[PDB]
């Protein structure tokens, strides 16, 4: 039994590739460079601690959920190391100021605004094939009018063109973010190796007023580690990711990070009280927060 | 006539297999393990007390109607029998905290999100042909999309892949469910030996508010016993299906729980006032129900 | 000539069987023993009162059209009288909670469900060959799906078996229904003693409601007793064939009930003012409609 | 990589045109030929110092946003230059008396006011085949009501016409412009070389009075330059785009205008006191403007 | 270039008909039969002096904005002429006395009160297929209540019947006004060949009292001249349209009448001091202002 | 031209019915019988001597605009002929001493004080099918509550209700009136065969003390004569219309009645001296006045 188990689902695996079959309860993430979502607790539910190079991705929310947020921050991050980064517009509504508080270097971001659906596309794939470009992120799908509509089809349009890109982003090792609202058929749905689910579920309080969404991300498909785990954090408007807030909390969960009633104290010191102050703290003091995420990652990943 | 009756009856059946007619009055079940589908007025009505192992078993209904819900409770029970269960997934909607509060062992659940409609339908086959899992299922068959479509076809690709899936989970004693919403053609319609309709035909109400739904479930064919047979049951919002409920009504029915007007009794002393304590009271006596509940089983099955 | 035709036309008709021509008004039925359809104004179109026993009869109408309660209905007449019924189910529709409002007999009713359309085809056959069943009902041509479909055919399925379930059927009495919406090809159309053609033409409202269907039924095929004539009757919903109602307007027809304006009498007495209350009364008289029916019969069969 | 990045780049631009991909930080505008805005800080955002000629542009905002007053602003610097401009007029709300106090040359200005959407598109290309006419201004795509309406059908109605127009404008080197508030599908979306998103975001109080409006305009698509960058102005009542205002403002950024706390100084002399009087003064003397303008320009495209 | 311009111009002209396109500044008018609008400078800002018969007029303001007194000057000048004229009346607010006191023959004013708009609507067409009527007026399209509504709906009665009305009212060259506060959809707005915007913009007082209306008319609208242009007047309270007044005004812009700072003097001859006195003097000298007001027109027209 | 005219003319009446047209100058009234308002100046402005039977009447005004008092007159009138009337009370203001100083038959006068405005409109029907009642007064439409708003809606309720009445009104040939303040939509205004327009605009004084109102009536719609001619009147208080003051006055216009500066004489004798007297006399010789009347009648209607 456990030894034809173990046995089959690893016919399974070189049968059908790494990841046709999983234990939900596994860790076994694969060998996948990975690009940070910008949220702490979302790389963690990802398994690989972000999102994987070479793959396709696919983020959808309705409006205002934060989508754009979080393709923004992962844009941010993968610049912050050297990636060159570029964005396919179809919706002609990126905001450089908002991008740039976030941390994207707008100067060197690549941008594309397509005359068709088919040509986004195409420009992808050429982009996919110059070995050139390390992520692309695509706004949006449902904006991707098709040629012939310009002048079913959506459809047929994503379907003619996901092998093709797949390959060619695989070859590369690029990575493609899909923002979508789904729109496009099944081509995107089957493609990618992971989708994300995007919502806001309330608001962030600054007393009377209103400075934030309280987020949750789920990811529904996974094909570098175990899918269905879900992610809660914070967008500050103006902000982005209350990433430091979600290190005190993943910091406490962890027991790294101890809480003395509204005390919060690291490895002899203390750092502030309440979580507004401990946050205050370890976003002052860069150095000692990417020692305590290291060990939430090692702990979790 | 009544010699020459049961004797070409019986005439039929080696002919053709045990169940190829049958008096939808009889009583007669077959020699099958089966697992419960969590409602003990299901259980019934499928004469065998629960889903066929070995079988191909189709479950469909709207949206809403609690046709996952149901799916999910079978898990729960299987596994909390050390049934090893997978899960080949093409919708991407799992929701693992719902599963949860009703038993799922999310964990050692296996999961399976395929590339295609034939993936999984050959993932499905390969766990039959290793006799290591014991039951499959697959959500949903309006999902499995054809390999050519992500690039009719459907019908053909579930009947190109039915027979031989049929055989291994009959050689392996694999109970596979497919969850439908019918799309698919015959192939499943004909294979299958239990197909479930299942719909919500009403709302549950703690008094203003709406906290679960009314749900009737239909066994339109059985290979296994009388089809036909209905089943009425209630499904509360992040509970499950509403068990100890049923095993009140039903150990009224069959006389094992006296009723005097609004007090319930079992065997000399008083259980409850009204259906809300009675069920109160047997989810609080797990050892008590479970002998009501067998005398009921052995009463009606 | 008035010699000579009544000559050629017998000639006819020892070369080539009874009622191989007719004169559309004749009134000589055949020595056949009937089932009633359970409409007295249909059993009058058959001529000879009822189905023919050891016949094969085809009912077809679109969906809704009442082709089934029809079905049953005979099923109930059937059953009323001793004899045996099998339904070989391929849609797996049958609702056995209005069938039994109907009158069927559903513990006693002999329910298959065919792995194939085939199968379903050979197992007709062999219950035709147990002359231990006395009416079969297919449910329905359409439904029967091929084997080599499942895994132009349809029809050759149908011719594959039409001689011998016919000549089977008739060494043992047995009356077959398939239930049509035509499929099978010209077997059925050519081997049919009785085709009835079935369609919903109005609304029954009782008041502001819609309470039943105003129901059409045209004997298509008859080669029993002169065919063409038709039917037409009320459904009412949860109730079946509004019966009564046709022995009151047939009975007034035949002047065997008096009509007063809105007021009904039979021999003597008043049954009841307006054809809601002539019906109520009739239904409540059971012996007494026996005979209006009985005489009714007698006058126009 | 940095050769392969340009190189592959460069591929993008052979095989998709000029500007199918651009680091928004690049500076590299097009050869083409511009009329300005009215704003110089517009002029500069859209990066070659203008509009486009021979390309379609259009220019949307709520009610009050300024877009009128922008569209009226390019025909007098068209008309200012000799350029013969055409309104296509389907709201019939033209001021010519504020036009003239903003430059415009009504007496040469041609209007048509069509019976349909279908008519305006149509006499804008006959306008754009004849290459007669340098600017066509259409107010607004909103009021451009179908035909069939007038006895879905508006995106049509764009679409069907689009891409003839476009060719045409494109030959004879053609500038058109859509008023907008969007309307009429993608095909303006996308055949469009530069779309901005105008509004009011403020008021301008000459201290307890309003004398005019706080405009914000962003370039939300751009073909010819980066796209994304905005531009912030004023509009006072009755005067227009208080441009010498802009030329201050960018003066002292580039460092061509001196400030000392509250003295604006140019090339040894000084211009006035506070930004109220530097305007004044600039507005003034008209030869020296011109020349600092021409400095910012060279400075900043 | 001026060739080519004035060549695809008259291009457009003849495909699209006159008055599809026009210098703003031209003077070429029509060859149109015109009704007097009963002030001489709104007269001349249509251009061909007055509304052009055979098509359809739209009059729209706010409410005592002046646009009935307009409508019945309208209807005077028209009967002044032997001009039969109908009046459309779903308001019912016709003050007769007020309209005689302005010149209208009551007694031969055609008066409908249609039950619905559609009837009115239809009555317009009659009218206008009679041939016998010179000019209508509607009053007015927010009173014609759709029939749906006496027992969205309201512009779809006037497309639906603007067309058949337009035919008509050019065939027979009856001239049509519409008074509306717009309401009906874009029909009226796309058939109607003049469009005026009247208002009030100021009180008219006599010392301490309030006489009149300052009056102010935008020609929005025109497909028989250029179109914008706009008129001044002064609406008398229970006189009408001051006209004279306007005389005087026009007669001294035009120089046919000369000012010695408050005298005013025609040929030789002084008529009087004081506009107050000028008007005075030509509203007591008939023939000599009909010559005034001819050359005023022969030199503004 | 003049034979066209009267000839389309025509068409329109027999297309459209009788008045739905009409020279404003006509003095044709139809064929209706017609109740008086009390009013020989109304009586007269309504073209046909009073209000027509059959027909749906709405008398509106402000608050002591004399309304009622005009309602109340019809109805003395009418009971002063045998007419069955009927008040339908909502308003629950009705003053029976004053009524009876004004001739009404309290005793005999039919009342109905509805629980719905829904209500009244539905008594108001089945008086009017009763073929019973000659004249209805609704008071009033304002006071006509929706059964919803007692528990938008007031303007359905008319409307729902309108057509029928009318058709019942009409084929009973009773006279119904609607006492306004517009509310109910415009359900009653297209519906009415006659809308009255009643104001106060002065007072009447017996030296220093006040006695009375001085009324006008307009009549704003007529289908059964030509429309908007008014009526004054004096109304005193206690007594109700003044009509011998009406029949001096009109009868002098009609020169039926000599003034000699401040005497008044008929047919060879004196009658008195002054209005004052004039009126006193007439209203003591009854049959004198029946005759001026009659003779003031025929002239001028």
């Amino acid at each position: 039994k456990q030894k034809a188990l173990a046995a089959a689902l690893g016919q399974i695996e070189k049968q059908f590739g790494k990841g046709s079959i999983m234990r939900l309860g596994e860790d076994r993430s694969m060998d996948v460079e990975t690009i940070s979502t910008g949220s702490l607790s979302l790389d963690i539910a990802l398994g690989a601690g972000g999102l994987p190079m070479g793959r396709i991705v696919e983020i959808y929310g309705p409006e205002s959920s934060g989508k754009t947020t979080l393709t923004l921050q992962v844009i941010a991050a993968a610049q912050r190391e050297g990636k060159t980064c570029a964005f396919i517009d179809a919706e002609h509504a990126l905001d450089p100021i908002y991008a740039r508080k976030l941390g994207v270097d707008i100067d060197n971001l690549l941008c594309s605004q397509p005359d068709t659906g088919e040509q986004a596309l195409e420009i992808c794939d050429a982009l996919a094939r110059s070995g050139a470009v390390d992520v692309i992120v695509v706004d949006s799908v449902a904006a991707l009018t098709p040629k012939a509509e310009i002048e079913g089809l959506a459809a047929r349009m994503m379907s003619q063109a996901m092998r093709k890109l797949a390959g060619n982003l695989k070859q590369s090792n690029t990575l493609l973010i899909f923002i979508n609202q789904t729109t496009g058929g099944n081509a995107l749905k089957f493609y990618a190796s992971v989708r994300l689910d995007i919502r806001r579920i309330g608001a962030v309080k600054e007393g009377e007023n209103v400075v934030g969404s309280e987020t949750r991300v789920k990811v529904v498909k996974n094909k570098i580690a175990a899918p269905f785990k879900q992610a809660e954090f914070q967008i500050l408007y103006g902000e982005g990711i209350n990433f430091y807030g979600e290190l005190v909390d993943l910091g406490v969960k962890e027991k790294l990070i101890e809480k003395a009633g509204a005390w919060y104290s690291y490895k002899g010191e203390k750092i502030g009280q309440g979580k507004a102050n401990a946050t205050a703290w370890l976003k002052d003091n860069p150095e000692t927060a990417k020692e305590i995420e290291k060990k939430v990652r090692e702990l979790l990943l």
